[PDB]
Parts: structure tokens; sequence; C-alpha cells
């Protein structure tokens, strides 16, 4: 009990830390080698930050394999509705989600397998951290699905240029 | 590219993650394991994480042979002034240490290898991520040397009790 952890459905977990607050602030552990090993959870070989401004969409990335990566999402500022999207053609979820909202107010995170599309919208001004296992950072194996895939809750939408390309899901390449 | 690393003495190394602004915020890649490696910094084994008000100190802490711990800190939000001492028995530069500012808007990092003793005051309300390698969070191995020993810019400190009772460096069980 550093942390306690929820199966959300097709291998996705959402992990809730502890926060121990006093007259300076707060204070939680994360991420813990042990704990997370014991869930299934490999060792991060990478970690990411973005901020995102309201509105905001990133997403839905993956990357193919032999690239493919696992993802812990942590919401240390603002508030994200977060999209995990089974994107395995062969499995008996492709095309599910699961939704979840991080913020800093839970400090909850998100675990994401491989073989899923990562996307979120900023619902505020938020700061995301990814924690990123399996594989690094590699752009010839780079994948998108539409952020349109999804029902966002805010109308002003804020997107990259490659995302607004990224492939619909019956057109994409996708896991198997 | 891209980090860029510089020297601070006595193996302390401060990390220049590169930032790409845009219409959505910010993106950065805050550690890579192939970029790290290079420079002798380890896996990371756990993250923990910090809230502090203007003017707290937290400090210095260390854990001992076989727990011991190196240490990436990272400020995403807010302004801190990182500390490490050395507090290796044998080394010339037993009591020497390192001051640096790293805040939000310059998005650097901290190296602080075992041997030394971690400590900040936030200069502002802050966001503190300590990515941990070597060992894991251990009780029986907790040490720590009186926030004292420094010279802090804040003269408001707020301090938990427990770093109230950290001994002086002269008194201090150390490093080897």
């Amino acid at each position: 009990m550093p942390f306690e952890f929820e199966n959300l459905g097709m291998g996705i977990i959402l992990i809730k830390p502890k926060v121990f607050p006093d007259k300076r602030g707060f204070f939680l552990e994360v991420f813990k080698s042990e704990d997370f090993t014991k869930m299934r959870i490999p060792n991060v070989i990478q970690t990411n930050m973005s901020f995102s401004r309201k509105g905001v969409v990133r997403g839905l990335h993956y990357q193919r394999t032999p690239k493919e990566q696992g993802k812990i999402i942590f919401v240390p500022k603002g508030r994200i509705l977060d999209v995990a999207v089974d994107v395995r053609k062969s499995s008996p979820t492709f095309g599910k989600y699961v939704k979840a909202e991080l913020n800093e107010e839970n400090h909850y995170m998100l675990w994401i397998p491989p073989g899923f599309a990562h996307g979120f919208q900023a619902l505020e001004d938020s700061i995301v951290i990814y924690f990123i296992t399996h594989n690094e950072y590699s752009p010839p194996h780079e994948r998108c699905i539409s952020y349109s895939y999804i029902d966002w809750p805010i109308k002003e939408v804020i997107i990259s240029d490659k995302d607004l390309q990224c492939p619909s899901l019956e057109k994409a390449e996708v896991f198997d």
C-alpha cells in the first residue's frame, strides 16, 4: 500500500499513490520499481513532459512493433481527460477505449501497455509527465489514429498539424 | 542534443533539456536512457514528487551504503535553490557543496550521484520531481545533515520537525 492498483480493462491500470500533506505542502512517491514490477509494469526507459493550454488535444499516438511503448501518464498540474484506444486488430476489444480524468487533485496515474493509442484533452492548463517503458522515441515507428475518434468535452480544440492528418481508425496502420 | 550536460564540480552535473514551444504549449524529453548511460547516470527505479510553499527548506538527505541513491532533480513548476554537499569522509572535497537554481523557465536538472546530501529551498511555491537511481526508499538507511550547514536565500525558513533533528555535518554518520 504505497499504491493501489485498479484494472480498467484490456491491460489498462489506474494507479493511486499516497499523498502526505503537512505545513510545507505535500509529498508522494509517484513510481517505485518493486511495486510496479509486481503489477507487471517494466522499467522506465524515457521520461517526457508536455505543457498543454486548456482545450489542447494531443493524440492518439503509438509506436509500432518492434518499437512499441508502454506509458504511465501522470498530471502534477491541471486536469486532463486521458484516453487509451485498443488498436490491436486481433484483440476482442479492437476499437474499444478507456477514459480517465487525471489531475493534480487526485495525482492518479494510468498505465497503458503496448498495443494502445494514447491521447488526452487538457481540461485546464496542464503539465503531463509520461513515463515511457519498452522502447525509446523512434520516429520511423510512430503512428497515430485521429483524435476525432473520441468525443472530447472542450469545443475550442487546439491541435497540431501532425495530429490533424492522423488517419481514422479503419484506415490506420495498427497493431496485431 | 537533445541534452547538453554541464559539469558543476565533484561529479555533479547540470542537464539542460531542449524545450519545443508551440501554440499548444511546450514539449520536452526529460530523460532518455541511452543518453544518461553515456554520462554514467544509471536506470531510474523510483520517482517522487513534492509541493513546497515559498521559503520551505527540505534536506539535507542521503541514504547510506548499501542502499545509496543517485538523484536527478527537476522543477516543472516554480523555482528552487538546489544544493548537494559532498558527504564522503575520504573525499578531498568533503563538506564542499554545489548550489544551482532549477526552475520552470530553465527546465534544468541536477544529477547528484551517491555520496552527497541533497536539500533545497523553494524560492517560490514549487513542484519538485526527484528521479531516483541505484536504490529505492529505505527508512533504516536514511541519514541527513542539518539544513543550517547551508546559508539559505530566504530568512523565513519553513522546516519539518524531523529535518530539525538532522545532526551537524561534524556529528553526522557519513559516507566512507
